[PDB]
């Protein structure tokens, strides 16, 4: 409980003014600073036991160390009246999936290029700290009005948070170990663990280009079979997209994690290597905000 | 775990097996005392998972928990002493592998134990002859000696997979999406097969390689077979060929293997009772 204040009443600072998202993974509240009017998200968790508090606090540990321009910003944490409050800077551009719904369209390639560049910067940062994300998707890409992303991890269970920090090495004695254990465990606790996010990044790019991820017509159990059996996904209409975009996807959506490149390697790929302005994404956010001003 | 009693008032330490040999001061019964020096209460919580596992595993062919204590910063786990020792020591002492009738009894009993464990969602994950303790009556007591505090939790329950299916990488689909299902139980069936070869030949396959190198050999090689196949029945070789399936999804369960003729007509442990007596008699010569 090093980064959790037990002596400050969060209600002295924050007024709950609504709820954010659709609450599928738990209640996240919109909070307004009673002095300044500044906005925050308040993830509030009822625990009542110091033991369970320890598990939820892992999220605070991760967020506190993940100080990078493109990761959601922890403002503070409180434990008061049997509730853990995790305060995160409000992202006034919303999530990319919500933007595509609001505007009834996918992103343009220049918009995708900004998201991709910044997601790679964030992943290179996380992986450098041995942190993995493991749930990349457009709904975890929040936006600021300046056109920058803030990467979130909304949907991971509290019990799985520790796995994002550190993987367990294999269980067994080698001579007796089953082939699937060798295959699936002996590379854990090495940078092999970071490669999954690179694939998910590729899928997220298709999701942003096409609104929905590949195989979206299937139910969530059936798609697992489709991923195992199918060649890597490609963009539906190649001619709409640059050869650089298609090549980036071909390299990231490598079914073999050993040959799939790292985030640092992909920062040199021509799809993103010259992306030094967020202006295309700033304009996407401006358009979404202008449409909300209608409502 | 009992906290109000000094275990030394109940048990005398009479030797070492850190696992001690202990003698009940009231009854003279012999036990193993696994004593773990813990630094804090949180540390005492991790180790207690082993007690949770052993307390639910009351099956005839699994080591028998007698009790547990926490006192003076040490957790005591008391397990019924197994006077036949472990199977690996038997083979070392006799300088020979087990006969096929002996392997049949071990295999039958290990399958019963594994079927029981898997029915409680417990996995073993370190099956080997050194984890097969023996009684004088010729019965096994399956142990799991080498587990770490961190890994105890995994033997008890696997975490659900992390991620949303449509976005998941193929290696995550392959290695994670079947966790927390009976897929988890299949690894033990392969290890059982290797243990049977170990008992037939003293050493497991690839024993000449170092432990990190063998991981590569397991991935690269066809399933192992018995070195001198004519010495072993069609049924034994077939049982192994079925159990040592590199694909866990086509590998059978313990319940399914209990129907195999290599073990399905085993009704007496006499072969193992004789083996234990022979091993003890050889130890007397050493
Ligand atoms: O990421 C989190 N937690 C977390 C918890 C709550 C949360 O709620 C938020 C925060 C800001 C928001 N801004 C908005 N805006 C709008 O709705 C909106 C509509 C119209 C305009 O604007 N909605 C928000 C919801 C966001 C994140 N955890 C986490 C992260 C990582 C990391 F580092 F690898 F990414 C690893 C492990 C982790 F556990
Ligand atoms: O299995 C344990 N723990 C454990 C801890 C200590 C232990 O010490 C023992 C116990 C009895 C002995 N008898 C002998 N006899 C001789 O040396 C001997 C020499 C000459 C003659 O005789 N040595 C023993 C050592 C045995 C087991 N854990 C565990 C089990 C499972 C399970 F269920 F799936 F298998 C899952 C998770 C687990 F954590």
């Amino acid at each position: 409980y090093e980064h959790v204040r037990r002596d400050l009443d969060p209600n002295e600072v924050w007024e709950i003014v609504g709820e954010l998202g659709d609450g599928a993974f738990g209640k996240v509240y919109k909070a307004k600073n009673k002095e300044t009017g500044a906005l925050a998200a308040a993830k509030v968790i009822e625990t009542k036991s110091e033991e369970e508090l320890e598990d939820y606090i892992v999220e605070i540990e991760i967020l506190a160390t993940c100080d990078h321009p493109y990761i959601v910003k922890l403002l503070g944490a409180y434990y008061h009246d049997g509730k853990l409050w995790i305060m995160i800077e409000f992202c006034p551009g919303g999530a990319v999936d919500a933007i595509m719904l609001e505007l009834d369209r996918g992103l343009t390639e220049p918009q995708i290029q900004v998201v991709c560049r910044q997601m790679l910067e964030a992943l290179n940062f996380l992986h450098s700290k041995r942190i993995i994300h493991r749930d990349l998707k457009a709904g975890n890409v929040l936006m600021t009005l300046e056109g920058d992303i803030r990467l979130a991890d909304f949907g991971v269970s509290a019990k799985n948070l520790k796995t994002l920090q550190k993987r367990d090495s294999f269980i067994g004695t080698p001579y007796w170990m089953a082939p699937e254990v060798v295959m699936c465990e002996t590379m854990k606790d090495t940078p092999y663990d970071y490669k999954a996010d690179i694939w998910s990044l590729g899928i997220t790019l298709i999701e942003m280009a096409q609104i929905e991820p590949p195989h979206h017509e299937l139910n969530p159990m059936r798609v697992l079979l489709a991923i195992a059996a199918s060649d890597p996904p490609t963009l539906l209409t190649p001619s709409k997209w640059s050869v650089e975009f298609r090549d980036f996807l071909a390299i990231a959506l490598d079914k073999n994690p050993e040959t799939r490149p790292s985030a640092a390697q992909l920062l040199e790929h021509p799809f993103v290597s010259s992306i030094t302005s967020n202006k295309a994404l700033r304009e996407l956010v401006a358009e979404a905000k202008a449409e909300v001003m209608e409502e």
